[PDB]
């Protein structure tokens, strides 16, 4: 009962099947077959469909499959058998698929690969994902035996018991390799064994608590790394500082991101300048997000953490309850050009503080998103400190309603008040701006004039009249749905003679053919600008659609 397209793509999944449809054909370039009770597969199942490129198994209760199973599955691309119930993979099985490109294993609760290799016929492969969560417990030296390169591999181990050395070895380049590991055992060796083809290396659920680094005595290897992650890792003052030495191998680094981790800390580790690192190679841009520090107060003098960040270009610390950045730490980031704060606690008064004088020499973006800052006024202020500054997101912050006047950093081209609970808008926002988006406020109206101004975000208000054409003489973007707009005056857009792209939907248009005669006309000449569509109220019928007489 499974369809299929004019193109060769059938659809089986989720059709109740306990075994492979019979009499499948040639003709057939896409095969799904998910959440199925497909226990068994035997040696004629498939035989037939020699041109299936895409064979989609997953999900299904899949435990037994023929080691020839797959025998004339040669054109076969993509292979996905995750989340079944095989406890035992069989090498004879990818055997005869030189095409396969994507191979996805993970989710079955195989103890290993096995005893044999089961990828070196696999030649075009690019994707491999393997393991799982609660029974893989063994990488051995023979498992990826014929591997060269790898766009991605994942190998999920969080129950990992033994890792024989050099197993990665073998391979030459991964561009994306993810290891789901429950702690650092074995992170070390495992370390020694990618430094030559990981790319990018990413590092999930990890307890790095007891990771204690060691002199890697691998050969001289340019690692190609030039990105490390860390995902829920559980990290400490101490070996924080363990991890640091690693950069020595990885010189190329130059990204490096931590997600939901905890940094423990405590005060009985204190070792002198010796033991710790103050040189961060190439790394250019830190991500922070979701960090839990326990108690941030069992740190000695974070000193040590002034000489990493000479040389960083991007910071991203968010929603990590940041409440200052202190003055000194600022000036030591002389060459930031982007920080973004966003959802933390910073006020003013604090505020003040970490964009001292000197603070941030080359910042050229600064986002503040989600804090608790409430003055406009005083926050230009307080920024003008910052000479380098050309765009400014305050957006999702609660100020109070803007004066007639303010005092912003002069080279400011960008400022976003989203969602800000602003009323009115007044001259306190810059002649000199390019890009304003006052979007989701309580405004009813728009009256600046900015021309200079090429894009304007002003969607999710309350404007009951589209603001005047001539406010933007050279406007390239428009946002104005979600409004309360009836009607536009006959000829306004294209008054907008640089006008590119914009957004009218979600808006009740009065369809009565006297009025929306000019702007539907409009809307036909200009399809290609329109973003979305609005439609009629009353109707829902596209404004376009509509034709007077
Ligand atoms: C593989 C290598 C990767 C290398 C990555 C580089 C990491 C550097 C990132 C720069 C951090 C920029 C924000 C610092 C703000 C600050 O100083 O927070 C301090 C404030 C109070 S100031 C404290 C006083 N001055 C002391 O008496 O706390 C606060 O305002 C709130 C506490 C914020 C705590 C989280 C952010 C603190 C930085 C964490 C650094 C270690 C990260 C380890 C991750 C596993
Ligand atoms: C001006 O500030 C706006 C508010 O901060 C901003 O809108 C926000 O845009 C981001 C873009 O990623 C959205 O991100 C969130 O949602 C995505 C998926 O949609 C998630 O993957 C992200 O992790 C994140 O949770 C926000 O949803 C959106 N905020 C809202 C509520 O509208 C504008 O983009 C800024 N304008 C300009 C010109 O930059
Ligand atoms: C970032 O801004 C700073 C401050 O304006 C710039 O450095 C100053 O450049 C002037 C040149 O007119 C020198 O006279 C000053 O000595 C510098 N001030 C400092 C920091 O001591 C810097 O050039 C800007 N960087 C960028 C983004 O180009
Ligand atoms: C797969 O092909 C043969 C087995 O018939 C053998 O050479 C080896 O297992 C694989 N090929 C490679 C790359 O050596």
């Amino acid at each position: 009962s499974l369809s299929c397209d004019a193109s060769g793509v059938c659809d089986g999944r989720s059709r109740s099947f306990t075994s492979i449809p019979s009499g499948l054909t040639a003709a057939m370039k896409s095969l799904d077959l998910s959440f199925n009770k497909i226990t068994y597969i035997g040696h004629g199942d498939l035989r037939a469909c020699a041109n299936l490129q895409v064979l989609i198994l997953k999900s299904s209760r899949i435990n037994t499959i023929e080691g020839d199973a797959f025998y004339s599955l040669g054109s076969l691309e993509h292979l996905d058998l995750s989340d079944n119930h095989l406890s035992s993979l069989s090498s004879s099985w990818f055997g005869p698929l030189s095409s396969l490109k994507y191979l996805n294993l993970m989710g079955n609760p195989y103890q290993t690969l096995g005893v044999t290799s089961l990828f070196p016929n696999l030649t075009n492969l690019q994707t491999l994902r393997i393991g799982n969560v609660e029974t893989f417990s063994e990488i051995r030296r023979i498992d990826f035996a014929g591997l060269t390169s790898l766009n991605e591999l994942e190998i999920k181990a969080l129950s990992l018991r033994n890792y024989q050395s050099q197993s990665l070895k073998s391979i030459r380049d991964i561009h994306h390799l993810t290891l789901h590991l429950s702690e650092s055992a074995f992170l070390l060796e495992i370390f020694a064994d990618i430094l030559s083809s990981v790319r990018y290396l990413e590092l999930r659920d990890t307890n790095l608590a007891r990771f204690q680094f060691s002199p890697l005595p691998v050969d001289e290897v340019s690692s190609p790394m030039k990105k490390l992650a860390f995902r829920g890792s559980v990290l400490t003052d101490e070996s924080f500082n363990e991890l640091l030495k690693l950069l020595r191998y990885i010189l190329e680094l130059s990204e490096v991101e931590f997600d939901d981790c905890t940094l423990n800390g405590l005060g009985d580790f204190n070792p002198s300048e010796s033991d710790v690192v103050s040189e961060l190679g190439k790394v250019e841009t830190v991500t922070i997000r979701r960090l839990h520090i326990p108690q941030f107060y069992l740190f000695y003098d974070l000193s040590t953490v002034y000489s990493l960040l000479e040389k960083v270009k991007r910071i991203t610390v968010e929603n990590s309850k940041v409440f200052l950045v202190p003055c000194s730490f600022s000036q030591h980031l002389k060459s930031l050009e982007f920080l973004d704060l966003s959802e933390n606690l910073m006020v003013e008064e604090y505020l003040k503080n970490s964009a001292c004088k000197g603070a941030w020499p080359s910042l050229q973006t600064l986002v503040l998103s989600q804090n608790h800052l409430r003055s406009m006024q005083k926050t230009g202020e307080i920024l003008l400190t910052l000479k380098n500054l050309t765009s400014l997101d305050i957006s999702r912050n609660t100020f109070h309603p803007m004066p007639d006047s303010c005092q912003w950093p002069e080279k400011m081209r960008f400022l976003n008040l989203s969602s800000t609970g602003i009323r009115v808008v007044k001259t306190c926002i810059p002649q000199t701006l390019e890009v304003l988006d006052v979007s989701n406020n309580n405004l009813d109206s728009f009256s600046l004039f900015l021309p200079r101004l090429q894009e304007l975000y002003i969607s999710r208000n309350k404007l009951k009249t589209l603001p005047d054409a001539s406010l933007f003489p050279v406007l390239l973007v428009m946002k104005i749905s979600r409004n309360q707009l009836k009607s536009v005056p006959d000829g306004i857009f294209d008054r907008l003679t640089s006008l590119q792209k914009i957004w009218l939907h979600t808006n009740p248009w009065d369809c009565s053919c006297p009025r929306i005669d000019y702007l539907s006309r409009w809307l036909n000449k200009n399809s290609q600008k329109e973003q979305g569509s609005a439609k009629c109220s009353g109707s829902g019928k596209p404004v376009r659609s509509i034709i007077c007489p």
